[PDB]
DNA sequence: CAAGGCACATGACAACGGTGTTCAGTGCCGCGTTGCCCGATACCCCCTACCCGTAGTTGACTGGCATCCGGGCGCCGGGTCGCC
C-alpha cells in the first residue's frame, strides 16, 4: 500500500503534487464527503475550515489546486468536427 | 572819353559739429560647468515558518475489468486450413 499511494501520489495527476499537498486534499475530499453524508447538504466552506481545524483561505488553496486538466482533443459538441483545441486564442 | 582807385563776394582754404563707427577692454548679468551635501537604494547579514522528500506502520486479508453486436461497404491482401 505504502509504495502503491507513493506511486499514486507522486505520477497520477498531469500537474504534479507533492505528497503532503496529496495528503491534505484527499483527507478534505473525504472528510467534505463525510460532511455531505451526515449534514444531506453542501457544507459550508467555513465549517469545513474549523472541521479541517485550518483557516478558510487554505481550504480554497488546496480546494483550487486539486482540480486536473481537461483535454483540448476533445469534441466541442457544437458539432462533431469541431474540437476545444480549436476555439482559445 | 579812358585809366586808376575802392566796395562785397568769391574760389579756394581748415577746423569745428555732431554723430557714427572701432577694436578694446572690461565687465553685467544670464546660462552653465563643477565641488560638496544628503537621501535613497541595492545588498550583505542574522532569526524562524513552512514546503517537500524519506521512511516506517506487523491478527489475518492470494486473479480484474467490462467489454461487444442494428456502421457499411468495399476492397486488398494475407493467412489458413481443406483438397485430392
Amino acid at each position: 500500500r505504502q509504495a502503491i499511494t507513493r506511486a499514486m501520489a507522486d505520477q497520477a495527476r498531469t500537474i504534479r503534487i507533492p505528497v503532503h499537498m496529496v495528503e491534505v486534499i484527499n483527507k478534505l475530499a473525504r472528510v467534505q464527503r463525510q460532511m455531505l453524508q451526515d449534514l444531506g447538504r453542501e457544507p459550508t466552506p467555513e465549517e469545513l475550515a474549523k472541521e479541517l481545524d485550518m483557516t478558510p483561505e487554505k481550504v480554497i488553496e488546496v480546494q483550487k489546486y486539486g482540480r486536473e486538466p481537461i483535454s483540448l482533443h476533445t469534441p466541442l459538441g457544437e458539432d462533431g468536427d469541431s474540437e476545444f483545441g480549436d476555439l482559445i486564442e
